[PDB]
């Protein structure tokens, strides 16, 4: 019924880092979003547990990558903002 | 083009205080499980006459909003930009 999703567009600034919780893996890593270039920069960290999704970051995606992310967004009360990937689109990959 | 839209649906959990227009929605997607709250800031009036003049609280909205989140933790905005009423409080 109710739902709160993202879709970001932007570059990978940070690097893969792998976790593993207190039950499983999952990965985390930044993206930089700038609509406007007389604007803000956007950065959003993303949580990823889909492991189809994790390996392909891993293997070929590099820093700097220009992706597509679609993302379940919830918001943990002191607020902090939390960004499961559900998919991704890689644009452009990074050097 | 980087973007970052948000695509929200969910209770409007509070009243329009005005200062633009700013209110709150509880996201609830599981009975049992968690309820997401997110702030929203409407500058188009066009969209603030139509929350405070026919919209009450608890009422089951579908907001799309623009995103932007700075880096000091992070700040997150929520930028109104079209609403559509699933059903009135």
């Amino acid at each position: 019924m109710d739902f709160s999703k993202m879709s970001i567009v932007g570059r990978i600034g940070s690097e893969f880092t792998e976790h593993t919780s207190a039950n499983n893996r999952y990965l985390k890593y930044s993206i930089a979003s700038q609509p406007r270039r007389d604007g803000q920069t956007n950065w959003y960290n993303i949580t990823v547990f889909n492991e189809p999704q994790i390996n392909f970051l891993t293997e070929y995606v590099r820093k700097g990558a220009l992706v597509y992310v679609e993302a379940d967004a919830a918001n943990y009360v002191g607020t902090t903002l939390s960004l499961v990937q559900k998919d991704i689109n890689l644009l452009k990959n990074g050097k």
